[PDB]
């Protein structure tokens, strides 16, 4: 049976609680991260969704038109869905100075200095910004007294950020040779297990990448997956964006455009031979900034129901101008 | 910095030249595009186009028919082609990296030699049309590679046992020599591919973030080579702005994204030949079209008033 090309499956899920979302390069990766929080939201009115970012640019903010922060905030016109945008990072580093502060002065998991480990083992530095993350959105639950029944992980736009999976067993290595720090080091390992435990489980966290039919993207989107698989997190799903089915379109007749076309169809059919068990959405090309509520909703449903070239044409050029 | 590749097409010092850009970038265009440009400016020297890449691109660019003997490219007096696939024509390759490239490398520095041996007639430079995969030449690092290994051994063997050592009978000593004899033959080519007077690599790419990213990635290989990189062609670039305003705000569109990256390109390589070339609609293909666009790598090119140039071939 073939593996149909659209997310219809995941947004319609009542199993998963973490979806990530990612995609290097301008592969429209913000833009799918809305389209699938608002998709998932209006097909689930009877649960609440997080959509979170950590781009220092705010991509959720100008994506919607709405200023969002730490603070969890209703998307404006909407029901179920929210958004918060923060920074780990420097909320770990200002956690980190006051602990060092303190120790100058004498996750609890920082008195003195495990973040010097940093710059020496892998995938520390990400354990620590993300339970910084998980602790930014736990604080938000107990305080509006909701919580969040499935989170969007708009994924960071460099960086490793969930290279943290493999540091349990990085420590067990290091452990073992080396057999305070210790014990900081077991209890962040417990930490990280306990993670794993969740988002290595395929029905309750999936990873949706983004890309465009092009052959750098193509092949940047086969490391994404491999380094995905090589930490157990589940990979169904890709999300091809800017695809201008220049072969048949209104107003189409640029040459330059219809060759571009060609193009990506070359791409196109490396992906679907090379993806066969993945479910590879095509995304029409919307010349213009899809932003606003209005207009993310209007394009995101074709996540959902596969976009017809020909039928709903019509639709996106009621957006690309 | 001048936008162009001028003072290399005209060099009279530079004996290799290697051209590479991973990706639709345009690279084996921009090959033949230097090979000829070279050739013209210099009717006096002999020049050789090689290619690795199995698909034949340099017959499919020309539309002649070259394979492992060089042959003079129709139309022309000093240029020639040659279509080798040096790993068609010592399993210590899947362990110590560079092995393989310098044994594949020297391969075709072989079958040059011997082509420059029989016409009787040795040529001056050579651009190697890089392959659009692996690290070709990644062996200039073999021989700091190896030194570091014969050593490790030196620190083990000599820190080990009569019995424990001796008990290892097998041809690895059949090895130690040619590793040694291997090394060597690396460190002459370094002599000649680190002299940045002798040898350059040109860069490829399109002004989109996943290229610049690549051709950065590919700089610093290069660097830690200590192979000299001072060039970047910039293809595919539709200044639609001059384009006559053909319309499509989809092509319009494309052009503000790609004038970003020029910009980024601008600032961050400043001390390079950042050479812009056009966008051409079409298969440049055939020694005379292939001649009218490479002229742009010498002379910048000018939207404004060579438009007219590109547009007779599409
Ligand atoms: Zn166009």
């Amino acid at each position: 049976l073939t593996v149909e090309p659209n997310l219809h499956s995941l947004i319609t899920s009542t199993t998963h609680k973490w979806i990530f979302v990612g995609g290097k390069g301008g592969v429209g990766k913000t833009t799918s991260s809305c389209s699938i929080a608002i998709q998932m939201a209006l097909s689930q009115p009877n649960k609440q969704f997080l959509l979170i970012s950590t781009d220092p640019a705010h991509n959720l903010s100008d994506a919607f038109g709405e200023k969002f922060g730490k603070d969890a905030r209703k998307v404006t016109g909407m029901n179920n869905l929210s958004c918060m945008e923060i920074d780990p990072s420097a909320a770990l580093k200002d956690m980190n100075d006051m602990a060092v502060s303190r120790a100058n002065n004498n996750s609890l998991l920082q008195g003195g200095a495990l973040a010097d480990l940093t710059g020496s083992i892998p995938g520390i530095d990400e354990a620590l910004s993300f339970m910084e993350v998980m602790k930014h959105i736990k604080r938000q639950e107990q305080d509006e007294g909701e919580t969040f029944d499935t989170v969007i992980f708009d994924t960071a736009p460099t960086g490793h950020t969930l290279r943290f999976l493999q540091l349990p067993n990085t420590l067990s290595k290091l452990l073992e040779k080396f057999g305070d720090i210790s014990g900081k080091l077991n209890e962040l390992k417990a930490n990280v297990e306990t993670i794993r435990q969740q988002f290595t489980d395929p029905d309750l966290t999936t990873f949706v990448c983004v890309c465009i039919s092009e052959f750098l993207s193509l092949y940047e989107t086969e490391r994404l997956i491999q380094e995905l698989i090589s930490y157990d997190m589940d990979v169904n799903s890709i999300i091809v964006n800017q695809l201008l089915f220049a072969e048949n379109d209104q107003e189409h007749n640029c040459k330059r455009c219809q060759a571009r076309w060609k193009m990506q169809k070359k791409y196109l059919d490396q992906i679907d031979e090379l993806y066969e068990d993945f479910h590879v959405v095509k995304m029409p090309l919307c010349a213009g900034e899809i932003r606003g509520l209005n207009n993310l909703t209007k394009f995101s449903q074709f996540l959902n129901k596969e976009y017809n070239p020909i039928t709903d044409g019509k639709v996106i050029y009621e957006l690309e101008d």
